């Protein structure tokens, strides 16, 4: 058939970066790199285009409805559709940041968690039979969900759990914290923490929908961790490259055709987690 496309969400800087650079090498077809920044995005390409590699640019920010919609109505008219979608966008407050947590918290969650959840919205109807999808959370994500309540554990664990569900979840955690009331509701401390057991929770539940929804289609769906990478988010100080950053959810995204798994499954170092 028709030549097919990979795109990697915040791809300008970081593990986005290094996984664009890979699938370049890698992936059997045109790859776009997304920024939300123009300026940062282009640099990031002329930057790969020096290395010798080809990728394509188109403009994203997940927090911007209009964009997504863009960027769906640019990948249904060149491309009839997308084969490997990388979430890898995501924000994270400094530890030493004194603004107040509930801000901390609305605006982690609203990029990390609601703006994910706003790409995978417009976007996963387009995935094509064969496609993988790769949803950056964190191992962040197990840490915040041993911190939770045990009935908000259950609820996280559950198999059985809507997207809608963990919407209102989500949602609640930010207003609890702006009543003062977050610890008293079971939620953990960790703002990035709780907005990645919501990427993981809803990679769980858009697994299952695809298996229940497009059986026979091949396609796969995974949340990871990359692991401790430098970048400007972690800082100088953490153990990986970029570049051994990106091995586990480059792997996800190339996953080869007609493989049964892992579909579902939170995956660090190449390897399934329990969650
Ligand atoms: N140790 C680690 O670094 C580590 C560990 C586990 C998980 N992660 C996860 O790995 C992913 C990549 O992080 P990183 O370490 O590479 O951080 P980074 O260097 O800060 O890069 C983050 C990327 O996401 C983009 N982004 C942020 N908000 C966006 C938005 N609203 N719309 C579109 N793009 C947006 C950023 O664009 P700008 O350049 O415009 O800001 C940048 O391209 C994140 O989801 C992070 O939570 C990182
Ligand atoms: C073997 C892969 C495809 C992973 N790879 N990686 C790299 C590579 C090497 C150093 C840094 C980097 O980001 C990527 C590479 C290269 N330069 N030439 C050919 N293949 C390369
Ligand atoms: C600060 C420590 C070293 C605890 N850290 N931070 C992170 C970390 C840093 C930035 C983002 C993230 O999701 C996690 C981390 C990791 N992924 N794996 C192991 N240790 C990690
Ligand atoms: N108070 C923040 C802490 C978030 C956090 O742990 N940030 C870490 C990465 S996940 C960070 O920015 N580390 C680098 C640094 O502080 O220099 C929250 O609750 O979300």
């Amino acid at each position: 058939s028709g030549i097919h496309v990979a795109l990697v969400t915040g791809g300008n800087k970081g593990i986005g970066l290094a996984i664009v650079r890979d699938l370049c090498r890698l992936f059997s077809g045109d790859v776009v790199l997304t920024a939300r920044d123009v300026t940062r995005g282009q640099a990031a390409v002329q930057q790969l285009q020096a290395e010798g590699l080809s990728p394509r640019f188109h403009q994203l920010d997940i927090d911007d409805l209009q964009s997504i919609r863009a960027l769906r109505d640019f990948l249904r008219k060149e491309y009839g559709g997308l084969d490997v979608l990388v979430n890898n966008a995501g924000i994270a407050f400094k530890v030493a940041d004194p603004t107040p947590f509930h801000i901390q918290a609305e605006v982690t969650m609203k990029t990390n968690f609601f703006g994910t959840r706003d790409v995978c919205t417009e976007l996963l109807p387009l995935i094509k039979p064969q496609g993988r999808v790769v949803n950056v959370s964190s191992i962040m994500s197990v840490r915040a969900l041993k911190s939770c309540s045990p009935e908000l554990q259950q609820k996280f664990r559950s198999e059985t759990i809507t997207e809608e569900e963990l919407v209102g979840l989500m949602n609640k955690f930010v207003e609890d914290t702006k009543k003062g009331v977050h610890q008293k509701e079971g939620w953990p401390s960790s703002a990035y923490g709780v907005t990645k057991i919501g990427v993981t929770v809803l990679s769980r539940i858009h697994a299952r929908k695809l298996s229940e929804q497009r059986k026979g289609d091949k396609i796969l769906l995974n949340a990871c961790c990359p692991g401790w990478v430098r970048t400007d988010m972690a800082g100088p100080k953490a153990t990986k490259s970029p570049e051994e950053g990106a091995e586990t959810p480059v792997y996800l995204a190339l996953l080869p055709p007609d493989a049964e798994g892992p579909h579902g499954q939170f995956v660090s170092e190449k390897r399934v987690e329990q969650w």
